[PDB]
DNA sequence: GGAAACGGTGCTTTCTGGTAGATATGGCCGCAACCGATAGTTTAACGGAAACGCAGGTGATATGA
């Protein structure tokens, strides 16, 4: 699970004191978007590298993508995908912002995996 | 009624030469024993065959990387 490597990833980075707070919003953000199907049959490096990116941001602490993808074995072209993507979900950018906000439900999922067959025909 | 005198020769005896076995000493011939040597296992440990697993000549379905 996707847990691990987010622990082993913030153990290697050593970031701050703040370590704890890092990996349990990842915890929340990998959760999140698992419920929102952006997990199933996708690298489990990928997903790790992404939720600790959004939880840093979270934490309002800045870093560079060579760090994350020094830890991760995915591209920086990955973690952008999956940025892009995640900013992509319902309500995102409404949500995104400070004070941790309660939504969880999944709503209805609609990942690019048939997307781009409905768009193509 | 018989024993004493002594002639007959049957039966026996050593001096000896014969028969011929015996062996202290001797010289060959070859058995009993040792130190010697050739051949033996099966494995140190890694050199070997047979035993062993992935590639490359197409193709190419998915959706992520």
């Amino acid at each position: 699970d996707p847990s691990l490597f987010i622990q082993h990833f913030a153990e290697k980075l050593d970031l701050a004191d703040k370590k704890i707070k890092v990996v349990k919003d990842a915890v929340k953000l990998a959760q999140r978007m698992s419920k929102d199907w952006m997990f199933e049959g996708r690298r489990p490096a990928g997903i790790a590298g992404a939720c600790i990116l959004l939880a840093c941001r979270m934490n309002n602490l800045r870093r560079t993508h060579t760090e994350i993808v020094a830890v991760s074995h995915v591209a920086e072209e990955t973690l952008q995908q999956r940025l892009n993507e995640f900013k992509n979900t319902k309500a995102a950018k409404l949500s995104v912002q400070k004070f941790r906000e309660n939504d969880v439900e999944d709503g209805e999922a609609r990942p690019p995996s048939f997307v781009k067959n409905r768009k193509k025909e």
